[PDB]
């Protein structure tokens, strides 16, 4: 048990980032996070339905393609330890635009529909055994998750008290478990707040760390 | 599919290269070259302000003269397909001089911005169905901007340029980037090259598609 | 006259390959190489010695075993081709690290001193007719400080080889080929060469040693 | 005329200075610096462009808001003369980082492209009858590196920065001024250009182009 930095919300040009994720794993990588989810977008249908007929980029990784997805993580989980000495942990940001909930995923194995009610999408990935984080809507952006923090106190491994360059104190006056993240997208979000917690190097270790959230501070890399 | 040989990378007088435009393709149509786009120079405003200042030649072509460049190879493909059996593919070589990095566009039809950002300028291609080339400076050449940059461009270019004149690129294939092989011709000597050899049936759709797949790519050194 | 694959610089467990010449040839001919040249070394005396008396393995066919080492290659060809329609050709890489130059022959049938002169090794494998390369050292030297005194001496010189390319073959307009120089399983995927040929060995020699329809490929997973 | 204490290159958080122009000014003001001039960054296109696609700060101030800068500086010249008498002159740091060139400009009036030549910038900065200084770069370069070429050039060289001294000016005997090349609190303390002048702008810049009565004093806490 040191104390590991870690980033466990992170996207690529496989959903909605701007970037490669060879380049992704590079950047977090040699500015030295030692911990890594990548969280690309799975989309409710509705939402995939209406971009299609817009013709406006899905943003999303599809069903058909979830398990190759995967693959290239996994893949990367390899050269992410080799070159750098960094866990990268396959994950997903379940995406529900029409209900306006976005769940984030920690070491996933499956596909879940974005459009299942919270409760049976987190029952879904508990049986995973992922770790299962509120995530909250960036600044730039009602939110079912936090306008119903009560109902989904027990709900959630994690809430984001805080996601790019800001804090969002509503998590911590309600004493609520805790990461930060960059909710990355661009070169630059690499520069964010950022999970430090006191855990053996293992995804199993940092999963039970984040879960019990007594070990777990947030850092602002700068 | 036999294989074609190829040159995506030849400049004439209409930019910044020493001979007219029928020459370059009486040239090159009789080196029994396969496939030949001629990519002229569009130039960033700022770079073309300050020769225009300077009073330098302008090396490129306007704005205002693209359409008529694009008139004139157009025509060029009825020759080069007449008497050489050629397929001429109007281009252009997307030339930011102040942020360093040039950009060949093969099979463009509308005129696009230099001083745009890289992958603004790539998705414009894109809705032409135009093929992206990254080019790399020649060796008579500066950090160039998407050469520093290559893992961040991996997914925007349809092809890295491995090689250029008579020099190799290491780089391109060490990474197993997807490559292309051209002359960057400018004068008569430039003709004898690196070229790509590509296996495709002989039209302008099979080509590209054949370089974006990159798996039937080879590189040949044309000499005298 | 088709365009063919081809591999010029292959090793197996004969020398120092990991290998044996029954599975090397599956790979290749799985892979769609339609031309490959097995080239295990034979080496020059100093070297071979230097490994008997440190008892390091030999990595190289003695100049006894060769005629055996020929003798499996050519059945190898029958079953090269009858299994994959694939081109075996018996060759050798002549090594000398003494001297520091690796020589390449391609349809070579009988052995030569890696001690004697370059001049004289390419003498002697002419008058074989076998292929001349002059390999290029891989990323991880006698041809290549001298390129101008050898510039009519060999067929051809390694401007790739595995992942890596060699400016200075290109540069100077020489004759080339690309090899994989094969020692283990992940090898095979390497800069090779694609020749304009009738596919037949003194053709396919006939090609490289013109070098006018020759290009270089980059086989990828 | 009495010696004054002169800066003529500082940085606010209009560039990439730490603190705003109003707290400069006190700093300065309350230290007993008698003339100071703000040389926040203008720079070249290319570096410009490639902080603006990185997401990193501009650092600058760009063509558009220039004019909106200099009125910055126009309305704190009434504050530091009321509340200090200091001459506060507004200038620019003419900032090259492709071709490698930071000229200082002291009483300029109108933007100045970064990326022309060395001898256009300067043309251009005359016209405006501003003073030209060739900056050094700090400790921690194309004028330096061709100063016979530049001797008529600049009004004068910096031959001290921050804390230290650049002997290579003194050597030549090239006109020279002093400054702190501010960016930061501490920076304050540096080396500094003491002036023989009657206070007012005309007069010293006369007086640092003359350089007849300019020496060099390091303030320190
Ligand atoms: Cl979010
Ligand atoms: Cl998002
Ligand atoms: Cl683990
Ligand atoms: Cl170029
Ligand atoms: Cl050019
Ligand atoms: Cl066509
Ligand atoms: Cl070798
Ligand atoms: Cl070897
Ligand atoms: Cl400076
Ligand atoms: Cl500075
Ligand atoms: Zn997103
Ligand atoms: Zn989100
Ligand atoms: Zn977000
Ligand atoms: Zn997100
Ligand atoms: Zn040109
Ligand atoms: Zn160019
Ligand atoms: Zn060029
Ligand atoms: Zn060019
Ligand atoms: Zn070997
Ligand atoms: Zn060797
Ligand atoms: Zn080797
Ligand atoms: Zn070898
Ligand atoms: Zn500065
Ligand atoms: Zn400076
Ligand atoms: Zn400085
Ligand atoms: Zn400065």
């Amino acid at each position: 048990t040191e104390w590991l930095l870690c980033d466990f919300h992170v996207h690529t040009n496989m959903s909605d980032g701007h970037l490669p994720l060879g380049e992704v794993v590079d950047l977090f990588g040699k500015h030295g996070v030692d911990v890594v989810s990548i969280t690309d977008h799975i989309v409710d249908r509705r939402t995939l339905e209406q971009r299609k007929r817009n013709g406006e980029p899905l943003g999303a990784i599809t069903e058909d393609k979830f398990q190759d997805y995967l693959k290239r993580l996994w893949r990367e989980q390899k050269r992410a330890w080799e070159e750098y000495g960094m866990i990268l942990i396959p994950g997903v940001e379940i995406t529900n635009n029409t209900d306006l909930y976005h769940i984030v995923a920690v070491d996933v194995k499956e596909y879940v529909d974005p459009s299942l009610p919270v409760e049976e999408i987190v029952e879904k990935l508990k049986e995973q055994n992922a770790l299962v984080i509120a995530a909250h809507p960036d600044r730039k952006k009602s939110w079912y998750l936090w306008a119903n923090m009560e109902r989904f106190k027990d709900t959630f491994d994690a809430w984001e008290i805080a996601n790019r360059d800001d804090l969002f104190n509503s998590v911590g006056v309600k004493k609520y478990r805790y990461v930060a993240n960059s909710d990355f997208h661009e070169l630059w979000h690499v520069y964010s707040w950022k999970t430090l917690v006191k855990s053996e190097k293992n995804i199993e270790a940092i999963k039970e760390a984040i879960r019990k959230n007594t070990d777990v501070a947030i850092y602002l890399m700068r």
